[PDB]
């Protein structure tokens, strides 16, 4: 056999080139995984790899024709595709990868076992990443001041922790966090703090994507989120005042779908209660709200506590986080949302069980027209007005009636729903 | 004579490369058929098959130039052309193919004779596939609880069994199926079972990109379904309220025929009565409805019932399904159709034989217009009111008279339809 095939076999044995599902080849150089298409990097690896080879095989990887032949031989013997960006339990660095399972830092060729195409953008240091230090002593007071240790907030505190516990674990988390508070309440103190802790992956924006459809075109806002670990909405549109675009909805549902991969959590800071275009029953299944009831900079700007802040995060991924990543929505604390569940509980549509009960509802004023319960117009309106405060609620009631004006005819105005309290 | 020519002849004799009359060659490598729109794979196949040859025709199969020469010789020996995915009774797995008419599993080169370019995405095994297991016992318990064998539901049960087994998943089948019943009655539980049974080939979609024209723009759905086996609509209540789009009948006609391969069954399931933009001839033929009126847990997540669902399906296919996948419509239980069927039966276009019979209709007050028998305007609006209630059927009557009226000159509009109930 010729020497070129043996050299190619040896290079493949020292596995450094992999084939992706897109048909491109990824190479291992400079302790990093390079993935490129316009510039072939195979020959560059061939030139550098010659040092750790027998001298007889060496001194031949100099004429470009030999390197081209070796590259062709390597390319012709790769038939199995592999997947990238797996193990959603470790995070990369400029010098290796840190595993959350045991807090150990793979470095050098140990990183080859993980196909991580991104990095935190800065070097990793084991120093200052300890459970006890002067920075360790001077910390966990800002959080306690910002997050009270009271029992009623304690669970909320855990929920407040949970977001950061899910901040870096990327498994296409569909959930929305709403940090509610006011000025100088410490909510902004955590702002950009993760940028000190994580960096590079931390990205923030305003309302540009909050009031528009991401499918508008090939904007960068639908390109960078494919690999970002987390995102953070900022600013205060103040939906209440005139001129706001309210909420462009279903964008959250669209982004919940993987691809079009996506592993960035979304956090929105608000000093006011938001106003939405509409409400769908699935919306309460994703959004959560965390409040703050409380109300020096250069040191954080120096990023002294970069490794120190990571340790309490590690403890938080130890707590309530190892088995599952699940985020539990809390629609109860969301205003303009309790009304929807209240009217849903008190009002039901045509079900299987009401078939005999119409016989009773006939004496309740419910006509049995079209084999369904029909209530005379404005009768339900006055019933609700007696069972509610009207005013702001009454406007929402009228809006819901307009949205669901289930009228068979223009002359025949009725409601297809059934009053629970009528029973 | 020429060693490379003999090698190419032997490789062709192995029957591993085929032409697909589309400018591309399919290659049988890694126990699977792969296309050639990617980088050429013939050289990879040659390098792989290298071993199964004499050493004399093995040593020189290392230089890329000789491999390219052999490939060029190989390309000149193909003048024929074969199709892909022709047999409709085969279900392709990752490690083999399952027969449906008989019941047997190929695994390896035995399955090479079948040209299938798709797979379920999961490897198939005889273990947990046979009967007499706790999983299948739970399986009949579940399907008997959800679908009782009562005489009321016996037709519903038989249509439901047919619809699941209606997917031979190998040929284009029309008659878009419909599922209606009470929600939260195990109807939604079956979609996860179907997802487990099918795997990657199963795709479900909600009401999105459905109420509009699917053909406009290069939509991914029309691009991917060419080699898909089962795609059906998700369970969503119909948007019959204010500010809601309607169901376009042109899309049904577009999807009922293969694109210029629609070998998939389309099912629309919901617990809410749909509404219709327009009606026309044969549209009731392409719709079939199965009632779901009649009314586990973590075992669905671990797909422990993934297997044995296929023995249920194949037993259904053996049960009265093997004489063709012909479907039958059920438009009786659909609104906007009963009155349409009645007016179709009660009215017929007048012919020459009805010309003298007009004299009898002359006793009823009908007047001939343009020396041809017809129905004068306003002389039948009250006639229809006798047969059908004005309040509900008046909108349908006015819509029909606005759509189809054969509006002639002023005071000469004519209706070439007679009443068979009167005569």
């Amino acid at each position: 056999g010729n020497k070129l095939f043996n050299i190619a076999q040896r290079i493949l044995d020292t596995n450094s080139v992999l084939l992706t599902e897109r048909g491109d080849h990824i190479v291992w150089i400079n302790n990093s995984w390079k993935f490129n298409s316009e510039e072939p990097l195979i020959t560059k690896l061939i030139l550098s790899i010659r040092h750790q080879l027998p001298k007889e095989y060496s001194s031949e990887l100099l004429c470009p024709r030999k390197r081209k032949t070796v590259e062709a031989n390597i390319r012709d013997m790769l038939v199995d595709s592999v997947e990238t960006d797996t193990y959603p339990d470790k995070l990369p660095f400029k010098n290796g990868v840190l595993d959350l399972v045991d807090g150990m830092f793979y470095s050098g060729d140990d990183a080859k076992k993980y196909t991580c195409t991104v990095s935190t953008g800065f070097k990793f240091d084991d120093t200052k990443f300890v459970e006890d230090s002067p920075e360790m002593e001077e910390l966990m007071n800002i959080i306690n001041d910002i997050q009270p240790l009271t029992d009623e907030n304690k669970k909320n505190r855990e929920l407040y922790e949970k977001t950061l516990s899910s901040c870096l674990c990327g498994a296409t988390k569909g959930c929305l966090t709403f940090f509610f508070g006011e000025t100088a309440t410490g909510k902004s103190t955590t702002k950009r703090l993760l940028k000190s802790a994580i960096g590079d992956l931390f990205v923030e924006t305003g309302q540009t994507i909050l009031t528009d459809v991401l499918d508008k075109g090939p904007n960068p806002f639908i390109a960078n989120m494919h690999l970002k670990r987390s995102v953070f909405c900022s600013e205060l549109p103040d939906f209440a005042c005139s001129g706001s675009k309210k909420i462009r909805s279903d964008n959250i549902k669209k982004l919940t779908e993987p691809c079009v991969r996506n592993h960035a959590t979304i956090i929105i800071d608000t000093n006011y209660k938001p106003v939405f275009d509409r409400i769908d029953n699935a919306l309460m299944r994703r959004i959560a709200v965390v409040r703050f009831r409380t109300h020096l900079d250069g040191k954080i700007q120096n990023n002294r506590y970069r490794f120190a802040f990571l340790y309490l995060l590690v403890k938080w991924y130890k707590k309530y986080h190892i088995p599952i990543m699940k985020l539990y929505p809390t629609p109860e604390e969301i205003p303009d949302f309790a009304f929807y569940l209240k009217i849903g509980t008190l009002l039901v549509s045509s079900s299987v069980k009401h078939i005999p009960l119409m016989t009773d509802l006939s004496k309740k004023g419910y006509i049995l027209y079209d084999n369904v319960v029909t209530l005379p117009l404005t009768t339900f309106q006055q019933k609700i007005s007696k069972y509610f405060n009207s005013r702001l609620f009454g406007h929402d009631i009228e809006s819901f009636i307009n949205r669901h004006k289930k009228f068979a005819n223009v002359s025949d105005e009725y409601l297809q729903y059934i009053f629970i309290e009528d029973i």
